[PDB]
């Protein structure tokens, strides 16, 4: 809405947003921001705190999430 606290939030959405318009995501992760960020992300889907707003804007500039946990209870 405005620009809160979240500076961070929009600008690296705007640069994930063109990076995976590019090559949707980054397996290698070797750029820096997007590399650390990602990094960071890791923990965040895997302690289950990760916004579903982060998660389906990501989703929607198409950065895939893959099944990388190859266990699927359904």
């Amino acid at each position: 809405m405005n620009q809160n606290l979240q500076g961070e939030w929009m600008k690296n959405y705007e640069e994930l947003k063109s990076f995976v318009r590019k090559y949707r995501r980054f397996p290698k992760s070797t750029e820096g921001n997007l590399g650390g960020w990602c990094h960071t992300q890791r923990k965040m889907r895997k302690q289950g705190k990760l916004p579903n707003d982060r998660r389906l804007l990501l989703d929607k500039i198409g950065f895939v999430w893959s099944l990388e946990h190859h266990h699927h209870h359904h």
